């Protein structure tokens, strides 16, 4: 019988996860922290087991299910899934420039506010479609736009802003919120890596027209490779579809004839970017645990904060956004310029250590090799931004660390720091 | 005794595939005749459930082996895989756009020549980077670029010609390719409905700069959702990876010692695949030699019976000196038959008998290319014929000669010829 093959697979995937999936205890000097991971378990393989046996590949049943808990989560009627948080990134700012929109919509020329102190990703949308990004310093120690700063680089180009809570940090919403309305702007919230993160209690991503998020392994979930673009509004949602799916015509021009097949009719200049069942069904599984997560990652946060409390002579600590509970992706951490060593001293040390660090991200992208003929504008000076390039990196405190994981983390920083002395 | 497990699994997937993947019989009436579709087993099943209890998640092992036996089947030494036929067509027109490559390097408002009778994500790479298309009309019955047109598309701007072997069917490789190296123009082959097609003897996509190809269900091979870039340069392929994997390298101002993970060299995207779907397409890739053979009998077995209808539809035709691995069988409606596309069509549908239309018919004509800046030499007078009066019908592996025989016969129905 097939029913009964299944839930008989079931069985031996729930009992190889075991012996796989099992997490291994701590053990000082051998033992690694890296700075983020994934956390998976039976669930994720007997979800992905049974897309695999569907024999549907495409997406379907586990994808539905999919977005229409992530919506619950989110609490956004419209969640579409997409390949990676590039493409929904991608996707969220092509949408825009929809002719749909009227005239409001983004043509090449128009202006986007952001900051330089991100991802490639999170500005290249802009860039791609023929926009020009206009970037405003950030504040440390919340690695987030200095929202004071937006006002003044508005213009009669100024069209939208799309920016990152910065490692599942808020950027000041209330401000952002304001200058929005006041100019008519558009809003995308890039929430790669803020799931589950609050401002003023209000879910992230749920503030701007668009929202995306990201399931790479780093991430507070994963599919391997995937990401979701989500919104409240039935057009963006249609138009974003359409983007994603060959730029076919949907919802409900040119001179086609009478009786021409829809599904061969192009609405839009589109891509196709989809992804299978297979990875819808590992992130519904990651779905089940998203609460843990964010509990836990609040959990690290705090322990590890109060913690290092100790070298805050020669590093300065993250610090939450006001009035905002961030779920976050990782420990910023920036070292003062008056310790007498270099970043470089820091993350070797420890690495020798086994404890991961990561640079925050492109630095300023600015700077980047890439941006070297790219047009863009910057009001005021990128001062925090070439800060956080140069002082700034962050460490780890997912839900696959432990606080033994920690506490060898702390010893390793009073080590460096002689403070153990 | 965890290799136990996964033996033990690969067994229980072995029978439920024997059961679930297994070919109905035919039944005239009943039975539908899809214009496509895939054809999976118990290989595929097993390696997705290998795959998924790696636990790895993103490319490694089983894309590993992917990119290098689809290498190895089309003879070049570089396979990316990526999201899909339209990622991959994006990857290969915007590689092309490297600062690295110089003066040879894809600006805006340069040319790229192509035709419009075909698919939108051929074409839309070229314009998502700001160059121009430059369009020419294709032939009739091989629905592929009328060569002879090539050469008076070109400017001093024309920069590169990328157009796709339509169903499988092959382009005039002889002639684009005097036309590219006279002009030391790119060419990017779009083979996403041509893998294993020949021409000259010589594999699809490894004529040009760059090669495509699309693993979406309805085409030669499946993962759901994927697609691959290939090419035999190897500072092509360096580039193409980056463009995929977030810009990332491998100038500007960044401190020394920077992390290299994060020093990025191009304007980059993340369209990367997981280790789920390699694995699918590696079991696929173990029957490609097999359903290019079907294709290729279902293709003459429905031209030859099919040739009662001659006084009514044209026939498709090969491209002189190819051997196509066919995607679908193209076939044009005689205006002079006294009745309508959307007759035959309606008429086949009730029938059970699947169409489809060729693709955009002419992209010019389309809604979203209203504002989009091309240029087109000559008229577009076949194109505009494809529009209105061609559309196709399967022959892929999933059909066996009683799904084709009940095709015929309905068209002989059709047209009255079985009075
Ligand atoms: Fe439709």
């Amino acid at each position: 019988s097939q029913e009964e093959l299944r839930q008989q697979i079931a069985e031996l995937v729930a009992q190889y996860a075991e012996t796989a999936m099992a997490p291994k205890p701590f053990e000082a000097g051998k033992s690694v922290v890296p700075p983020s991971g994934k956390v998976i378990g039976t669930k994720e393989l007997q979800l992905m087991v049974e897309a695999s046996l569907d024999g549907w590949l495409t997406t379907g049943r586990f994808n539905d299910a999919f977005e229409k808990k992530l919506g619950e989560y989110l609490g956004v009627p419209y969640v579409l899934t997409t390949t990676s948080g590039s493409s929904a990134n991608l996707l969220a700012l092509t949408a825009l420039t929809s002719p749909k929109l009227g005239v409001r919509a983004l043509k090449p020329g128009d202006e986007v506010i952001t900051v330089a102190a991100g991802f490639p990703t999170t500005v290249n949308p802009t860039i791609q479609n023929g926009l020009i990004p206009v970037f405003v310093d950030v504040d440390i120690p919340t690695y987030n736009v200095n929202a004071s700063l937006i006002e003044a680089a508005v213009s009669d180009k100024t069209k939208a802003i799309m920016i990152a809570h910065t490692l599942g940090n808020l950027f000041d919403l209330a401000e952002v919120r304001r200058v929005a309305d006041k100019y008519n702007l558009w809003l995308i919230e890039d929430c790669c890596d803020a799931l589950g993160s609050t401002y003023d209690g209000k879910m992230a991503g749920t503030f701007g027209d668009i929202g995306t998020v990201s399931f790479y392994p780093a991430h507070h979930i994963t599919m391997g490779e995937g990401g979701a673009v989500f919104t409240q509004s039935a057009e963006l949602k249609s138009i974003i579809e359409s983007f994603r799916d060959w730029g076919r015509d949907c919802y409900c021009l040119g001179s086609l004839p009478f009786g021409y097949d829809h599904k061969y009719t192009y609405s839009h200049l589109g891509y196709n970017l989809k992804i299978t069942d297979m990875q819808a069904a590992c992130g519904l599984a990651q779905l089940e645990r998203i609460e843990e997560f964010v509990e836990k990652r609040k959990a690290n946060f705090k322990y590890l904060k109060d913690a290092l409390q100790s070298c805050a002579d020669f590093i300065e600590l993250p610090e939450a956004t006001e009035n905002s509970d961030p779920s976050w992706f990782g420990f910023p951490i920036t070292l003062k310029e008056d310790s007498g060593v270099s970043r470089i001293d820091l993350v070797k040390f420890l690495d020798e250590a086994k404890v991961g660090t990561r640079l925050l991200f492109a630095g300023n992208l600015t700077r980047q090799p890439y941006f070297h003929d790219v047009k863009y504008r910057v009001v005021g000076e990128l001062t925090n931004t070439d800060r956080i390039m140069n002082q700034t990196f962050w460490i780890g405190i997912y839900p696959g660390l432990t606080h033994d994981h920690l506490d060898y983390v702390v010893s390793k920083f009073e080590e460096f720091f002689g403070l153990n002395f």
